[PDB]
């Protein structure tokens, strides 16, 4: 089945994240200047996408992860993924 | 299918936006740092995607909506949603 | 069927790069202030991302490319398109 993508980036240094949604997973791969490794998200979607801002040097990221009409926002503010607020009547 | 979505987000608040397509219909939920709402923008479209960017504290959005090979760019810069010049040849 | 799309934006004029994904090929539409024009970029895929970071006035825009379960990474850094080192194990 064909992958699909989301991605962020942030700094002037640079710091990429890059998501991809495949058999009803999302996983992450990160680039902070010094080769891609494998991040920490791993959570359930067939379908996503990303922003991200900074506060100061902090990075907050919010992912938006969909299967069937729900969708699940999962947030990053410096110590770890955890669900988000968001709620859509789809 | 799943829903499909775009977000995009500024300032240090956030404010944040999510498109959502589903079964060709797109919608908006927003958030400005109180809780989420529906938002003015709702439009056909099988595929989304968006861009922002601020001028000093004035918020310009771009969405790409999609049916079958059309592309239709819509514009928010503070006095409501308009069709923006893009076209392609697709 | 719908084409797909992605969009990044940059500065305040602002330049807008729109990339479409369509029978497995993905072009690029380009706006810089005065007009839409097709970009240089041309690479094969179902399905695209992008995210672009400013150093300085410098931009740098990454292009992430998906055809069944493989994804590149294309890059512009001011002298044309690039292969990157992005992989993943999908
Ligand atoms: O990678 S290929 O593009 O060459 C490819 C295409 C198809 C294939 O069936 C396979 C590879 C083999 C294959 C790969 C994978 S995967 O590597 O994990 O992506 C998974 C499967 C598979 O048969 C099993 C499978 C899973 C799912 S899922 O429910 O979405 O996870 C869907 C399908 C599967 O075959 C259906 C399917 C979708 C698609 S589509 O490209 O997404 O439209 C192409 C092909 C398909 O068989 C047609
Ligand atoms: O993708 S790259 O080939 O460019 C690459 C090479 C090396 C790298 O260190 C990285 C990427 C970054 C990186 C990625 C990952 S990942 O999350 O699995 O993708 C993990 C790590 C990492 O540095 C951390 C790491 C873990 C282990 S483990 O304890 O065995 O799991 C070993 C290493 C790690 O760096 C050592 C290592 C092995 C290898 S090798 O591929 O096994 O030869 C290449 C590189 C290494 O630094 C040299
Ligand atoms: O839910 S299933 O995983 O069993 C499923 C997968 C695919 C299917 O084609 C169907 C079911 C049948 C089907 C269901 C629906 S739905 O009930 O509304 O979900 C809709 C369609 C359909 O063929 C028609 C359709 C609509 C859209 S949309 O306008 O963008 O929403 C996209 C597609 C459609 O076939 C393409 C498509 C996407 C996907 S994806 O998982 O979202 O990428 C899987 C399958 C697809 O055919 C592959
Ligand atoms: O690829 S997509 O995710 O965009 C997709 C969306 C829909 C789908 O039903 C399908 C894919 C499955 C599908 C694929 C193809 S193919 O790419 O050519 O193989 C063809 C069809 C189909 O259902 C048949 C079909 C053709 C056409 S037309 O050639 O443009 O007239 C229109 C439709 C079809 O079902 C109706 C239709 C329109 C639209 S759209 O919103 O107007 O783009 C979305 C989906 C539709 O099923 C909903
Ligand atoms: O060459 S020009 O000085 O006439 C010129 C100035 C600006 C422009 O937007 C363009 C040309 C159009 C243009 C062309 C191309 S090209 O097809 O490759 O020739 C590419 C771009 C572009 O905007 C994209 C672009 C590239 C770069 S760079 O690759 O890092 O040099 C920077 C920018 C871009 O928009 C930002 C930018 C900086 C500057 S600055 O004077 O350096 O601050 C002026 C203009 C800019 O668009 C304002
Ligand atoms: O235009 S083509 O797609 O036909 C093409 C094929 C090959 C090519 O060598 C090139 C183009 C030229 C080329 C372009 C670039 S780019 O400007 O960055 O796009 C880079 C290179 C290059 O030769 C350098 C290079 C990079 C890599 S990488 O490590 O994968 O990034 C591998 C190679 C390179 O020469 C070896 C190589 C691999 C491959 S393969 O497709 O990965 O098997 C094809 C070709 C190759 O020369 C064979």
């Amino acid at each position: 089945s064909s992958v699909q993508t989301a991605a962020t980036s942030w700094g002037t240094v640079p710091s990429i994240r890059v998501y991809t949604a495949n058999n009803g997973k999302i996983t992450e791969r990160c680039w902070d200047g010094k080769g891609w490794y494998t991040g920490a998200f791993n959570e359930p979607g067939d379908n996503v996408s990303v922003t991200s801002w900074l506060v100061g040097s902090a990075i907050h990221i919010r992912v938006y992860a969909s299967t069937g009409t729900t969708t699940t926002e999962w947030c990053w503010d410096g110590n770890g993924w955890t669900k988000g607020a968001y709620t859509a009547t789809n």
